[PDB]
């Protein structure tokens, strides 16, 4: 359908807007190129792993690629949804939100092709509880969006996409990764690469946080929605945190040999208080 | 729907495809942030214009501005087409175009506020002609492409935006500000930004041309089609061209004033060249 005009002819950008604020510190803050990161020592350490230990690291490696491809992918409808309410100053936001995206995918599949697994099928180490979220809900959600742009359904959207893949699991996945290979001195180039994503990915979720709370300011029956949107999948969550939790114990020949004490113990009440952490960055007045 | 796998779980990104190398080159060469552009001198060159040497300028920085606008809004529902058959490549290299196009919207938008017309409203400088590609084809052949990927609806969508309106009235618009202001000594920072959209859309250029070869490739007859969509907008690039032209025939003032023969008739001649050349870039056979 037709433009009925354009917001930079009739006026100019909002410069106060807060996604226009958010947009300008994304161009400053996201020059980092995973091409320029050095993964020659990754590929030396995992090498000099044992087979055992090796696969120990495949599983959360597996979740993170899956995970950067699909909020690649299906970022998209949001970016349309938006666009087509003339929040102009979201889209523009959301053009550094989806490059982010794609420099996460590149960034692990690089450390996959260097350190020698690229070939191998790593769909293997993604569980039913994984599938729900990442396969299933993650893209009904926002596809959604193409046909309903309702306060619910964009509420739904950021909900799933922002609050629990990446402000929950992704966030997760993040500490976890760190406290185990930080601490073993292993695998540098990969690390540099997280925390590139980590500081990029703290202002996904201040855009999902917008997002909802906007909707949420409107009527507070949304932040009844909100709440139980989250708990809804939680089941997944945690049952996805179980499955990896319940792999790594069975192999736990990595934490032997580079002898750090991996408390799962402690990552599982990580996830615990990062999901309660989302629920009140939105609050049911503001 | 969902996602039936992931290709960076499954194996890894195609290190090899041309899209993938176009991204590579699109983070190299993208750094340009419209933010860091000093306007003060254009500031105090438009004040010092006559009312009437204000206008002239006004009308293409009408038709940029929209257009960016445009293209920022409508790549969306091609990213959108290429995610949904599986190329992934394209919709990383896709990202940057989009950004990219984020920028040039706020590059314009920086400069009208900079120089004062902002709170203008310059919609008065889009002919019936102007509308009918930027508020009418051009969204049509876009989002035709969420309930329509036929190889024919893709080469309508790539002719439409990267052909016309970018490979030929863009790069026109580029040449004939260039040619005019450059000239002058007036609007440096202006030309800066120029400058830096125009290396943007060297990418933007190739992947239409990517896009549209690969599906000639498949089958002669497509060419004809890209050859028909060339020709059926032809009347209104060249009907905004005369309206164009037709304006600044009516205030030489900035041409006599700043003393520079705009040969309106070598423009014409540009925008005639651009549009044969274009379709000199995709081959029957390729
Ligand atoms: C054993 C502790 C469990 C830790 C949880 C691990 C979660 C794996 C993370 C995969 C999600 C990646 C999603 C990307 C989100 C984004 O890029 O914006
Ligand atoms: C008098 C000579 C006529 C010159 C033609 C002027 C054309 C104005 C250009 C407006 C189009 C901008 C579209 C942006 C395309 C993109 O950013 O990829
Ligand atoms: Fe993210
Ligand atoms: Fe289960
Ligand atoms: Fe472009
Ligand atoms: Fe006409
Ligand atoms: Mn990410
Ligand atoms: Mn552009």
């Amino acid at each position: 359908v037709h433009h009925d005009g354009f917001q930079t002819v009739k006026a100019t950008i909002d410069w106060e807007h807060p996604m226009f604020k958010l947009y300008e510190k994304a161009k400053r803050n996201g020059k980092w190129n995973p091409a320029d990161i050095d993964f020659s020592q990754d590929q030396k350490d995992f090498a000099s792993l044992t087979s055992e230990e090796k696969i120990s690291a495949l599983p959360l490696v597996a979740g993170f690629s899956a995970g950067e491809e699909a909020v690649t992918l299906d970022i998209l409808p949001m970016a349309h949804a938006l666009a087509r309410q003339g929040r102009l100053e979201d889209v523009l936001f959301l053009t550094t939100f989806m490059h982010d995206e794609a420099k996460h995918v590149e960034m692990f599949s690089r450390w996959q092709q260097a350190v020698g697994i690229g070939q191998m099928d790593l769909s293997v180490f993604h569980n039913d509880h994984y599938k729900r979220i990442f396969y299933e809900a993650l893209p009904e959600a926002m596809n959604r969006l193409y046909a309903d742009d309702s306060p619910e359904a964009v509420i739904r959207a950021a909900t799933v996409y922002n609050m629990i893949v990446e402000g929950t699991l992704a966030e997760s996945g993040y500490y976890t990764f760190r406290q185990i290979y930080k601490k073993a001195g292993l695998f540098p180039g990969l690390l540099q690469g997280i925390d590139y994503l980590n500081m990029d990915e703290g202002r996904h979720i201040q855009f999902g946080i917008y997002t909802i709370q906007r909707i949420v300011n409107e009527d507070e029956r949304y932040y009844e929605l909100f709440i139980r949107y989250m708990d809804e999948l939680w089941p997944h969550v945690i049952g996805y945190v179980d499955y990896l939790t319940e792999l790594g114990k069975r192999q736990q020949q990595l934490a032997r040999t580079y002898a750090l004490e991996i408390d799962y113990d402690l990552l599982r009440h990580y996830v615990i208080k990062q999901f309660n952490l989302r629920k009140k960055q939105i609050s049911r007045t503001k």
